[PDB]
């Protein structure tokens, strides 16, 4: 279970209410609690104490000393327009030279489209 | 009107299926005439020929001499996930120093959460 997309040594907590504390030996092991319950959001171990406290609602960072805060899975790497349930575009396209005026423009002219994304030369619909 | 957010000079035309076709003097009373039709998304304005025409639809990219195409108006800014309507985050926060990962689980563990975005320190999300 992978555990790097979070820092290990910089004391960083969350404050959430927990639905589960145990001890256990690593963080992979804190993060494969969270993943055992199926609401459980996000995790904050701590290095000393060795207490894993598992959370189910957003986190609330904080700092307290030897704590680290992983989320349920290192796995989710969207940072550009993150449809949880994923949600496949009405429309991709090149845009290279265009403003982002003319993807606005795309999506006021295609029936359906609520929300668009111009990242690089990619121009890109959805509907909710 | 400001027409300078797209290339005037680099042959961009648009085949999408007009609502009107006028001759006018230069790309801004192109661009004005859009305006006045509250359907028009964009607008191809030919410098030779000085043809305007306004457009509804999505655009269509493709290459003619003399051709420009400019939107409804290049006030519409917003590349990073763009609602049409606006649409109030349900939440802001500061995740410096965060993975993605974490604003996936703020998402998660929000009721009401449908989409999130993570550009620079800032864990934004939204329901539809
Ligand atoms: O690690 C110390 C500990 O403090 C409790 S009371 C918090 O809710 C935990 O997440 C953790 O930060
Ligand atoms: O400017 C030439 C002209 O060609 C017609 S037929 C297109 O639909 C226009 O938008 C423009 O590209
Ligand atoms: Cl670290
Ligand atoms: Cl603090
Ligand atoms: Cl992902
Ligand atoms: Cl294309
Ligand atoms: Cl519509
Ligand atoms: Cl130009
Ligand atoms: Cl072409
Ligand atoms: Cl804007
Ligand atoms: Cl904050
Ligand atoms: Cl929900």
């Amino acid at each position: 279970l992978d555990v790097s997309c979070f820092a290990h040594d910089k004391n960083i907590g969350s404050r959430t209410e927990q639905l589960s504390v145990v001890h256990v030996a690593s963080a992979q092991d804190c993060m494969k609690e969270c993943q055992a319950l199926p609401t459980c959001s996000h995790f904050t171990y701590n290095k000393n104490s060795k207490k894993c406290h598992l959370k189910a609602g957003a986190p609330e960072f904080y700092t307290y000393t030897g704590d680290m805060t992983g989320p349920r899975s290192c796995e989710h790497n969207c940072s550009d327009a993150c449809w949880m349930d994923g949600n496949n575009p009405l429309a991709v396209w090149d845009y290279s030279g265009q403003p982002p005026a003319l993807c606005w423009a795309a999506c006021m002219g295609t029936p359906g489209c609520d929300l668009y994304t111009f990242q690089g030369m990619t121009c890109k619909l959805y509907s909710q």
